[PDB]
């Protein structure tokens, strides 16, 4: 059983210059909710982008996906594919590659979206596009506690 997980703009940006480009707590408290004690699958630049102090990721089993051969990742597990990060609940983070990688073979996406007018410039990271053999369920639209308005959105593969 594999998910995904991401937050992207209302645009469908996920990604600029190697980071997120926003900040809402109340997305990286879900992220964490979410992914707690089962494995983390994600491409070599999103291990990359992880603050420091949050790499590996604590409580969750890490699994890199690099082409390169003797990658040092220290605390993860470094793959050469997404069926070796793939042999109960697996969780893949990002980014963009990763996704277009595990769409097909996922049964779940957990999707925020963030309400910031970001247009998708050359090299930014863009979300994957689900059609309507996903089912989505939402909640409303909410305000952190910083003043940014996100909502978070379910989808099942039917
Ligand atoms: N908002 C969110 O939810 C979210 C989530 C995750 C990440 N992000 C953002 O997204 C961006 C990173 O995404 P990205 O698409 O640029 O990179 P990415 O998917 O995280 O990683 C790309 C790397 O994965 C490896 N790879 C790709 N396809 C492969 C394959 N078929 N077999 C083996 N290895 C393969 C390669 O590693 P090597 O180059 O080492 O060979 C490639 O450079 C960053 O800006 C990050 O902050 C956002
Ligand atoms: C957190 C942003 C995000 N959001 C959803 N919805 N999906 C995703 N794929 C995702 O990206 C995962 C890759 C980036 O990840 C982190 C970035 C900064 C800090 C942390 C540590 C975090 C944790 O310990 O989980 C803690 F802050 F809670 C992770
Ligand atoms: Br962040
Ligand atoms: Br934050």
């Amino acid at each position: 059983s594999v998910g995904l997980i991401w937050a992207q703009s209302t645009s469908g940006v996920i990604g600029r210059d190697g980071g997120i480009p926003w900040r809402l707590p109340e997305d990286l408290a879900h992220f964490k909710r979410l992914t707690m004690g089962h494995t983390v699958v994600m491409g070599r630049r999103t291990w990359d982008s992880l603050p420091a102090a949050h790499r590996p990721l604590p409580g969750r089993r890490n699994v890199v996906v690099t082409r390169q051969t003797g990658l040092v990742a220290h605390g993860a597990q470094v793959v050469g594919s997404l069926e070796q990060a793939l042999s109960a609940e697996t969780w893949v983070i990002g980014g963009a590659q990763i996704y277009a990688l595990a769409l097909p073979l996922a049964n779940r996406c957990e999707v925020t979206e963030v309400d910031v007018d970001l247009p998708p410039e050359d090299e930014d990271a863009l979300a994957p596009v689900l059609d309507q053999t996903w089912a989505g369920t939402s909640g409303e639209w909410l305000v952190s506690r910083s003043g940014l308005r996100y909502r978070m959105h379910s989808y099942r593969r039917l």
